[PDB]
């Protein structure tokens, strides 16, 4: 019973020029060391590596301390390694075998009392052999989210859908996303499948007195996307069927919550492709205080079009509004709160309260202040808007370490469509604010009021819950030196790195 | 050998009056009793031991207790007196009579070994007194009836009866959430006499894996107050030390959530005495749109006085404000959002947005609407206020069963002083609205931004965490027929029932 341990690109790449394809990944190395070393006294673990993998290792690190090193080789000899460096006291000598079956034979013959676990450590020669013999019970795979130039690859395997889009290996463990040197990655483990409380017990039994799961097989759910996935499952299982303004049936819950880290990776949901071009353009649109939807529409972002049509503006009793005008919508209240609205063509400079500017100035001068808020909800202007703001409020917070966190409150949440878009939107805002204020992005916290999935999304979401999430990508602000104020950001100042989502799922917008 | 006591008790230890139960029927308690006394893992049954009067107080259709060996402690009653009282049913045990409790336990050893599993002392005072004297009681199943009733028979005094009211040991290991039947709140406690299937995943868990706890011995933490208590412990252990507007030190966290049920009982925190007169008078003050703090101060509610002094108004750069004038604060924005403020003496009827009326009218006509929000945050009027609103937004929600839920977002939360007050303040509003909209109150959900404990509260809070909570009280709206609109409520239309909190703890307000 052997296990495989690997770091791997989305296209199964593992090595180039007898070396690692990516810059150093410190956390992955700490992970490798820990898994391969840890034992419950009398026993040590066995690491089996190929010749080239042995050679790729720096001479300082080889042999891997506290582990029985085994090199599969025809050309190298046991003395070549013995003469490479003097053997340190209290360590087992490196054994060389012709093949992997021979390497396992040696473990049975000589070492059956000494070793607890066996690890195949690389490279492509040993992984392929181990997969051929079917001796692999588990696969410890570090999923490098970025693609790098490679000449050596891990062989394709039934269940390699965890890496990219296309006896079996099913994920049983998925971690949160880490990143080092601008390279996002996470850790998965795949399994070969094919009277202390006795007094309390009867009281609990009477009390309890009375279906849909996300990726049920995955037992450790470290990935932060599971929040969203369990949140879907939760509303489908425990929500209530309600009527709606849209006329479409809704299954709803009230007062749900999610929070996402921004220090390592970006919470751009991987279980379905997120229209990032849309989130970026809408946020930049918001920041300008622009209320003209045709500016978004001309850029290929048609997210507001169905709610600024002649027919919708008239159902909203605003026949004087031009097609496209969202009225005093989100952006207008951010930059000109309480200002008298005319149309989308009017210059509103200096008018109203510039909430965004006040939030930033307070962050840069007095970050312990507890009044760092930005609201889009204006009861006086609600009837003039094409649609009342969903995401209506956000608060900022700075800790000891100059780390910035953002809460956002949403009155109404379309889980299937709007939420993944809203997560990414305010998470992006946090990065942008964090940079302009000289702060580290830490956390985005999502507070939700009426949390609902539309009936016509249910089947499509059930499909989405069979999908095990991929590592979160990294969003980089480019041209950091040029950007000094929040208005300095443009569409091209952003780069989404290592985003490998599952395919797009069609979900109609409830008009 | 060891026995378990099962009781339903008044705060003053009362268990009975006129050879009967002091309170109206509590179905859930009667269920609890039935299940704990009956449940067994085949061949065995449990034994219930009672006094002569406890047997007599019991209805005839219920005695003997089915599927349980009944033992009566008596000197006058004989075994044939009971047998002639009712024909023994097939399968059931014959009721035994013993001259004492030690004689009862001796019979359980002599004739009923291999027959009985668990022994339960079931009353009354005579038997409870003896079982505590002998020291054979390993566990006490106590149903804490929060309401005081006329009683002539009492449960004996015991070390650790501090769980009932204010003043070898019996410490709580289980505290449930508050239930209520027939307007009588109660909960359940259990005391204790003290004086490679998944293992191939654990190594990766090991390296990813990592001081103050409230009532740590209590293992089952059903009581919803534990939310508040664990939130205190969480801030102290994991929070970050920041500076603050007031100058007083602060330990803080960001993005905290609590929720409290409103259907059974009221979340008026029991682990310290909450100034309820203050929560009621301030809320009615809000409802009136009153900005004059002297109207609260005349009634003995001085919660606002330290922020309306000549000194604080001037430090806010408001020299023209009369002493008491909070400016356009919560009350004002609720009933007159956007209205141009003059002073506290001006009549603003018909001016600005009446958010409260809009919320109620929407609830009564279109409850599936997702825009039922009320906000106090008005960035245009913030500088004119004496203090920017802490609790700045609340949203309402109605479901299938005409049940009302309410979320309140609070930008800044003084956990020691303000939080308990705010929980009661909006939970009371939810009651008030629910009645006026013909809806059942369901849940209050607390969303918290900058959640902090002041450094001069830390010692007093550590003391508070040693206290286990008491059952929640019921808040009754009196004169229901008279009250039809939200403005109809008065200070006299409310009744707190069964409130038994711990002693007040002095906590200075950071000015
Ligand atoms: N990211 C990751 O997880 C890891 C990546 N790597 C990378 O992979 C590369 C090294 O792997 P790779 O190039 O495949 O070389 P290997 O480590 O597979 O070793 C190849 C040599 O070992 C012997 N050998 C290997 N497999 C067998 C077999 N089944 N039977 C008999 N002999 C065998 C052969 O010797 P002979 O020719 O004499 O028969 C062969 O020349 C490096 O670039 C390294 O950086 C390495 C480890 C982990
Ligand atoms: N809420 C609750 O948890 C419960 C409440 N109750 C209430 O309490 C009342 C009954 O309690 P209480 O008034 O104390 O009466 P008890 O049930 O304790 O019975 C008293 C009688 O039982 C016999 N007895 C009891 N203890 C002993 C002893 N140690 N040695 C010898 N004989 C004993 C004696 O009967 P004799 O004179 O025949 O020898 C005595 O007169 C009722 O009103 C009932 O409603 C009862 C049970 C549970
Ligand atoms: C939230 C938000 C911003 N908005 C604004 C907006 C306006 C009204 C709404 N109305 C309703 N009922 N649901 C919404 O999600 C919604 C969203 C969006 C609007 C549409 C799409 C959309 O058509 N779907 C995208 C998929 C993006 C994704 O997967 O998240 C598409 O492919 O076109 C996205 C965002
Ligand atoms: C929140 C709120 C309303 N308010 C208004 C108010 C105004 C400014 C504040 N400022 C700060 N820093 N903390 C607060 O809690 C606070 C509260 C209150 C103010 C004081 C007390 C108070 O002195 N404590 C009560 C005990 C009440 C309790 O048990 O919680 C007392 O007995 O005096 C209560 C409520
Ligand atoms: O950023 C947004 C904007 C809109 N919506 C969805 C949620 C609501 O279902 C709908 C707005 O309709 P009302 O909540 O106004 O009924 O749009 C979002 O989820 N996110
Ligand atoms: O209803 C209230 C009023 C005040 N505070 C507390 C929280 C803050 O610690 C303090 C106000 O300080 P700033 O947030 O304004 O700095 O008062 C509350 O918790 N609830
Ligand atoms: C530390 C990188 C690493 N990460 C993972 N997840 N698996 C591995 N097998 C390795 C590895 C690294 C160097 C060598 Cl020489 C062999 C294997
Ligand atoms: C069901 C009320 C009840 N609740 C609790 N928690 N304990 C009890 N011992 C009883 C009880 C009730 C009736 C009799 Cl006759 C004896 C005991």
């Amino acid at each position: 019973p052997v296990c495989l341990v690997v770091a791997m690109t989305p296209k199964r790449g593992i090595g180039i020029n007898n070396g690692l394809p990516w810059p150093h990944l410190t956390t992955d190395f700490k992970h490798f060391s820990r898994v391969t070393k840890t034992t419950p006294a009398s026993r040590f673990n066995a690491v089996v590596m190929g010749r080239k993998t042995w050679e790729s290792m720096p001479r300082k690190f080889r042999p891997l301390v506290d582990r029985l090193n085994i090199v599969v080789s025809s050309s190298l000899k046991e003395e070549d390694i013995a003469a490479e460096k003097p053997q340190a006291e209290g360590q087992q000598r490196v054994r060389v075998c012709a093949s992997l079956p021979a390497a396992l034979s040696l473990l049975e013959e000589e070492y059956k009392d000494s070793v607890d676990q066996i690890f195949v450590v690389g490279g492509a020669g040993l992984y392929e052999a181990a997969l051929s013999l079917g001796v692999a019970s588990h696969l410890y795979i570090t999923r490098v989210a970025r693609e790098f130039p490679c000449d050596v690859f891990f062989p394709a395997f039934p269940g390699d859908d965890i890496l990219s889009n296309k006896a079996t290996y099913r994920p049983i463990f998925i971690s949160k996303t880490f990143s080092d040197n601008g390279v996002p990655y996470d850790f998965v483990v795949l399994e070969k499948r094919r009277s202390s409380a006795a007094a309390i017990a009867p009281v609990l039994a009477w009390m309890d007195e009375e279906l849909i799961r996300a990726v049920p097989h995955v037992h450790f759910r470290g990935h932060e996307e599971f929040q969203y996935l369990d949140l879907i499952a939760d509303i489908i299982n425990n929500g209530r069927t309600m009527d709606d303004r849209t006329g479409v049936g809704v299954i709803s819950k009230f007062g749900c919550t999610m929070r996402y880290s921004l220090d390592q990776a970006f919470p751009l949901l991987t279980t379905k492709r997120v229209f990032w071009k849309g989130v970026l353009e809408e946020l930049l649109w918001f920041i300008r205080g622009d209320t003209n939807a045709n500016h978004l529409s001309e850029k290929g972002v048609k997210i507001w079009d169905k709610n600024v049509t002649r027919e919708f503006l008239d159902s909203r009793n605003l026949p004087h509004r031009e097609v496209g005008d969202i009225g005093p919508g989100y952006g207008f209240q951010w930059r000109h709160f309480g200002a008298a609205y005319k149309d989308m063509h009017t210059d509103y400079t200096g008018q109203g309260v510039d909430q965004l500017k006040n939030v930033i100035q307070m962050l840069r001068t007095n970050p312990t202040d507890r009044r760092m808020l930005m609201t889009a909800w204006n009861p006086a202007a609600l009837d003039e808007m094409a649609l009342p703001p969903c995401h209506l409020l956000c608060q900022f917070y700075v800790n000891d370490q100059k780390e910035l966190s953002c809460i956002m409150y949403q009155r109404s949440c379309d889980v299937g469509l709007g939420v993944p878009f809203n997560i990414a939107s305010y998470s992006l805002l946090t990065l942008m604010v964090a940079h302009v204020c000289n702060l580290k992005p830490k956390e985005f916290i999502h507070f939700m009021g009426n949390t609902h999935v539309y009936t016509n999304h249910v089947e499509a979401l059930k499909e989405q819950l069979r999908r095990e999430p991929r590592p979160f990508p990294i969003v980089n602000i480019l041209n950091k030196e040029r950007i000094k104020e929040i208005d300095d950001f443009t569409a091209e100042d952003f780069e989404v790195v290592g985003y490998v989502p599952h395919g797009r799922i069609q979900m109609e917008m409830a008009v």
